[PDB]
DNA sequence: CCTTCCGTAAGT
DNA sequence: CCTTCCGTAAGT
DNA sequence: ACTTACGGAAGG
DNA sequence: ACTTACGGAAGG
């Protein structure tokens, strides 16, 4: 009703007089209290803030500035989430005391100074990111002197978000006839100065070698409909695993000059030019990508041409070094640190030759301790591997049931103690007190856990499972209760995409309010493997967690091109859409890994391959191979072998053309000799399929009584046909089984690497792009990322398994750099 | 962690000692209190309830029982309810003390005695208003019943409720006759509440027992014939085999009997009441005899055959209790005997299974002798007054008022109803000329006021839910038209409100429209409740899903929904209404089959003269007698020679000819159209159809012709210029075909053994819902067959042009559906 | 004008 | 054993 | 996979 | 409508 200061005001200034405490409807009111606001617009019932503000306006009427809590039902939690709990959002406004329904109280649960050795009113404990979904820990920023009548840490994070973000410039050189020449810029927290690179999308400039496009040939021969009576189905020109589509990588340039231009008397630096020396990568020259198979990814070419781009199109600064200047070899330089690219030659366009490039391209001159990790479902260990990749962590203790995917972890790791009983089990022992197993081996205790990771099993959120068993069960809650027990300082669950999407997101809802009961800074998000160094589509869901004392770390930036059909990263929850703090979306630094640099240097091998360890018949043909096979001389490559298919499985391979996109619908109807006298018989087609109509011949396009619309007469089914009876079967209502009994394409990449490759499965495109086989346990450790020197254990399916299960070191790596950041200040 | 009591315990029973007051760790805690629980096996965080015992049994455990509460989340609100608010449920359960989290604070939000003229720290406390019934999504007030001291130890609302429950749900027998050699004989019986004597009529499911007359099923239809794809290029389409608007999967009608004998087994000394046995008389209703359907076309409804064939069925298979009297020994006549109460049946011929005859009945089938204030209602979007017919056909309430923007219809408003202020102002600024205090518009008429409205019914444009409508994608649900409708329930207050919309107002937005109306007449205080409601199981031959939100003010009684009185096909019949994985259903008990026969086309347009396409005559007269029981019910007994609003549409020559090569056939529509030429009005010439492109999804017919009309059956963009004109087939059906399960019932005609689809404002046949041809002539229907449809009385009159009264019989609520809605409402004006 | 033309998604 | 067979629905 | 269904905008 | 993809059970 009538609102009363009480108490001296405080710091007045130009227009506001800013108070302490005030009096509404008899009630008492002081700086850091909360009120409740009664909405108009939103969905939301009510709204609950905080007092940070009491000044008084110019205008007579009585304002204050309030801080908005969050609800846990407004976040990603949803309902599931403590009805007593609030987080902190960058929410902020300035309101009138006419709206103030009443005074609440909220209090701040701090972790308490044994909160690693735990685990056997309203409130709020973490700050919130809506746009991110980050649960992380509020700021020690504090109220100093003259801010303490408008101490705001929504104001606070906003200035400096958006401060932090506009362009700025540094040093300014000369001005001549309206135009500012400067020589350090800066955004984004990112220093830009002369003589350093810059990323660029590709559409910011072209290079005068012209690029040749002409027209491909249509359908250069009509298929003849008896011959090949499941080719139209093929009408989607859909292939996958084609990189057609895929994008070009950042545009590299040297900047020489910087200028811009006057607003009102000062520099204008929201319009800011760039002047560049256009680089060349190697697919840009006249060889194209034809020369570019088997240099390095960070290998440039010098050139003199110039463009102009604006400073708003600059994605990132990289860092470009002349290669004679090298103060160390080329590959300590590149595997030193990341965005660093090298030069030796120079590129002429008009002379299409390599020559040396001029001295004005020369540079001037012209122990951080490993964690302590428990890896639960550590499998053949490519989450560990990848973790050891970054050098943050060793990996003592391993959790793995299955025995050949621990036997392949010690051959791997042998300062790891592996256990292969049950995770349920193996943490009721050390509850119970117990030191050693029945084994001798010595159980982790609270406080040698300093690190959590582990890949619960995906079969029963993945989306090809036909057969989808309560929570407080699940094995992800068992891997909470590691979490909960030993308090690690860092925490990781891998799982695949649908994991975030299961029974509408409450799976994914629950780990994360586990988590923040707990005191854990949390976040997820969905990242593709293949944006990270290998030639596979591999979502993957990566939920973080991180201690109360430590730092959240954020999701790996994406270090190569991919096609864009296999980029959707983003996560809907309750009609809220969350996506990860990644930034790169168009474009990237290092062009797409491809099926050519994973597979070009292994020998061509017979299907049915037993011999485990044959030798190299050649050099790495790749960067990619270079990476894996290492510097070191290593003549034998083990684990190449593929599975020996049944003629009749075998007979199909060889009769699947070799052209990119080429499956099962390319398969001829005909009768084949195979070993003695046996005779692989063909399709007839005895049906009308209602669905798909006659051929162009005339014929008839169903298998089975249930083609014209009845049920499945048994007695119909075919048996040792070319064509497999069960493709045409039920071919329309699952998408023709595209990709089965597929081919890669060396321009391609390979679709998510499964536990077993079969050809007639649900992902069948395992089929070698040249070869009548199926991929390899070596080309399938390729496409994950996997070191030539990993070992694995027990056959060819436990291989297999081994190699689909795991996490790719790439990805793994990604991962482990960033929580590397977070161990530094 | 130490529970200690407190006092003396009060009334002790055999194995508890009920006590009063209970201490956990240092805290008070008095039985009446309210008590929170971590749950361990939910996906909820937290449980509240109520304590209402506090025993300790003589195990050594510490007891008490819980009352729970629920959570507006919980509830059919989900995350729009009001965080503080709870609602009371049928949910109880017995605990130890050891489950006890904490010590809450719930409040008890009563309405205020000056409810109807309103509308113009410590943490957090919690309050409830009303209880919460989960499976049928029901918003009632609280029950006044209070604790007598003997119960006063164990007062629980939910364990009342559910003893009263079952004990009227379970079968009992109450009269028993004599007992023979190990089986009990019984007189009287009763359940779920219904009073069953002997000599009494009983509904049964189909399946209870079957005629002396065999009803037989000879050969399936066979391949009349290979289909001339060259002739009818279009036919291959129609390999779904679904016919729509068919009754052939309808479901049959309660089969009724009459009591003669009860019998029973005996359990542990005493009669065993949980199996009961029923013989009984078979009733012949006129579709089971020799005649079949064919000669039950223009008997009643409501008229059996009484037959002495004999059969044993279960008493568990009671689906209700109807009255059947003999012809003869009423009192008033027939009409005035069916139209006085419901489930009324009447015979006056006997049928012999063996001769095949209809006698008079013998003597051991006869029987013994062998002011409601109407509710003054405002009607928001009235239309043309369906929704307030069929609430004066149930006489509860006088339409005093009526807002209705649209011109004709309120026009045609006034002609039904001459005591109605009809204002044709936007109902916002109706409402805001209210609220200024001033009393009359512009025109002088009167402006209701706080007291005036005792019931509120309305309903708002379903345009924007409905399914057909493409560009649906506006926001800001507080501005549109159904929160306005929301702020005259608010201003007013009436003691009864309805809103009707299509089925799919249910899940526009994902459920939040629905979700928002609901907690808003939550926040008001009203009881309120939902369902969805098919027409046709209420009288009409029409599929009609509509979504019914009812509300009721805190001293009234919330209404059920009415109980579906005609047998439809099961495909029409999902009411069913799914809001965050959480399954609703309303209270209607009848799924499988009901009292009276599905009303069928025949039942509807037998009567009406034969007419050309493109009538004008307004008022043609009938050439007839009525030929069916509907046709009985809307034509009155009085003589009325005139039918009126008989008009079909002028079609143009092209759809002229398109309507004359419909077959006649059930389930015929455009598909078999023939591609022939055909010569029109004047010189004009109806060119063949044209495939000159290949159709990668449906290949090849079976003469190798093509099956594309455009570049886009090939997979490439859509090509100008391929577009064919003047064509009988026409061109945009095959053009995207495909993606629109290939535009079914387009063209397509009614059968006389079926039913309509839902009718809408204008009957086109290249319309989304296209079957509205004449089972037999070649037009369209007329206005008078829509309203036919809609069940309109023949009495009723429309307004303006032919689409002008299209548009008003397409809106209007089916008269039969809201009077069933009305009886119910009904039902709460008594006690 | 009016005759044609045609992104429901949500259920079931 | 291992070769065939096939209710994702959820997204975009 | 199919079936529902108080339609509206684009095209001459 | 159109593509996704740490598969599992029915069968020979
Ligand atoms: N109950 C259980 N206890 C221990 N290990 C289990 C288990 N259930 C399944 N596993 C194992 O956990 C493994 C997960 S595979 C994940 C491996 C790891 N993420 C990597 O990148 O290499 C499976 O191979 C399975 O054999
Ligand atoms: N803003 C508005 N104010 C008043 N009436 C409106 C309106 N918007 C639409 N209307 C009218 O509301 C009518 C709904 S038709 C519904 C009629 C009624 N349910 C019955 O059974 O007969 C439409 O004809 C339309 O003209
Ligand atoms: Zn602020
Ligand atoms: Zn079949
Ligand atoms: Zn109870
Ligand atoms: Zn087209």
């Amino acid at each position: 009703d009538r609102i009363s200061w009480l108490g001296q005001p405080m710091k007045i200034e130009e227009n506001r007089t800013y108070y302490q405490k005030v009096s509404i409807d008899e009630e008492m009111l002081e700086v850091g209290d909360c009120v409740s606001v009664i909405p108009d617009d939103s969905s939301k019932p009510l709204y609950l803030a905080r007092v940070t503000a009491l000044w008084e306006d110019k205008n007579g009427q009585m304002m204050f500035h309030a801080h908005w809590f969050c609800a846990g039902t407004d976040t990603v939690l949803g309902a599931t989430s403590d009805p007593l709990e609030l987080f902190l959002v960058g929410e902020c406004e300035n309101m009138q005391l006419s709206y103030i329904h009443s005074k609440v109280k909220v209090i701040y649960k701090a972790p308490s100074e044994n909160w690693a050795m735990e685990g056997g009113t309203y409130f709020f404990q973490l700050w919130y990111n809506q746009e991110y979904a980050r649960f992380e820990s509020p700021p020690k920023t504090q109220p100093t002197e003259d801010n303490k009548h408008k101490f705001c840490l929504s104001c606070i994070r906003l200035a400096e978000l958006r401060q932090k973000e506009m362009p700025k410039v540094l040093e300014q050189i000369e001005e001549v006839d309206g135009r500012v020449y400067c020589s350090s810029i800066t955004k984004n927290g990112v220093v830009y100065r002369l003589g350093d690179s810059v990323y660029l999308p590709p559409e910011a400039f072209t290079f005068n070698i012209k690029v040749a496009s002409p027209v491909k040939r249509p359908k250069k021969d009509p298929v003849n409909e008896t011959l090949y009576p499941e080719h139209y189905r093929k009408y989607s020109d859909y292939i996958k695993g084609s990189n057609l589509d895929a994008p070009e990588p950042y545009r590299i340039g040297r900047i020489k000059e910087i200028h811009c231009g006057k607003k009102k008397g000062k520099v204008n630096e929201a319009d800011i030019k760039l002047r560049l020396y256009k680089f060349y990568r190697p697919e840009n020259t006249h060889r194209s990508y034809n020369g570019s198979y088997h240099t390095d990814i960070n290998m440039l070419y010098w050139s003199d041409e110039e463009a102009v781009v604006n400073f708003s199109d600059v994605q990132g600064r990289c860092t470009v070094e002349y290669g004679e200047d090298l103060l160390e070899s080329i590959q300590d330089y590149s595997q030193g640190g990341p965005d660093r690219f090298y030069f030796l030659e120079a590129y002429n366009s008009k002379t299409k030759n390599f020559e040396d490039p001029p001295n004005h391209a020369r540079s001037p001159g012209n122990k951080l301790p490993k964690l302590r990790t428990l890896d639960v479902f550590s499998g053949c260990g490519g989450l560990s591997e990848g973790f050891h990749q970054a050098g943050i962590s060793e990996t003592l203790w391993a959790i793995e049931m299955w025995d050949p995917a621990a036997q392949a972890f010690r051959l791997n790791n042998p300062g790891t103690t592996v256990f292969t009983e049950d995770c349920n089990v193996l943490l009721k022992l050390v509850m119970a007190g117990e030191v050693t197993n029945s084994l001798g081996q010595r159980l982790p205790q609270k406080g040698d856990v300093e690190m959590l990771c582990g890949g619960p099993p995906c079969q029963g959120f993945s989306g090809m499972n036909r057969f989808n068993s309560k929570f407080k069960n699940s094995l992800v809650v068992s891997f909470l209760s590691y979490c909960d027990y030993y308090r690690p300082r860092f925490f990781l669950l891998e799982n695949v995409r649908n994991f975030v999407s299961y029974r509408r997101s409450m799976v994914l809802k629950l780990t994360l309010r586990c988590l923040v009961r707990m005191g854990y800074q949390c976040t997820f998000g969905v990242l593709q493997a293949g944006q990270y160094g290998v030639a596979q589509t591999r979502r993957r869901a990566i939920i973080l967690a991180a201690a109360p004392g430590e730092k959240l770390p954020l999701f790996p930036e994406p270090l190569h091109v991919f096609a864009p059909r296999a980029c959707q990263l983003s996560v809907v929850v309750d009609d809220k859409k969350f996506v990860s703090n990644i930034t790169r979306l168009s474009s990237g630094p290092f062009r797409t890994i491809t099926v050519r640099d994973t597979m070009s240097d292994l020998p061509e091998i017979q299907n049915g391959a037993s011999n485990s360890e044959i030798p190299y018949n050649g050099e790495p043909l790749s960067w990619f191979q270079r990476q894996l096979r290492g510097s070191h001389y290593q003549p034998i490559l083990r684990d190449h072998i593929c599975k020996d298919m049944s003629p009749l499985v075998a007979a199909r391979m060889r009769h699947i053309p070799l052209f990119p996109g080429s499956d099962w619908r390319d398969l001829p109807n005909i009768q084949v000799r195979l070993g003695d006298g046996v005779i692989a018989h063909k399709l007839q087609y005895t049906f009308h399929d209602v669905k798909n109509g006659y051929s162009s011949t005339g014929a008839l396009r169903g298998v089975c009584s249930c083609a014209e619309g009845k049920a499945c007469d048994p007695e119909s089914r075919q048996f040792s046909t070319l064509i497999p009876w069960c493709l045409p079967h039920t071919g329309n209502r699952h998408n023709h089984w595209a990709g089965l009994y597929g081919r890669l394409e060396w321009d391609g990449f390979f679709s998510t690497t499964v536990t077993n490759p079969e050809p007639m499965g649900k992902q069948g495109r395992v089929l070698h792009p040249e070869q009548h086989r199926v991929v390899s346990v070596r080309e399938c450790a390729r496409s994950q990322g996997f070191p030539d020197s990993y070992r694995f254990f027990g056959n060819i399916l436990d291989r297999h398994r081994q190699v689909g299960n795991a996490v790719p070191p790439p990805l793994a790596k990604a991962i482990g750099l960033e929580i590397k950041l977070c161990l530094l200040s």
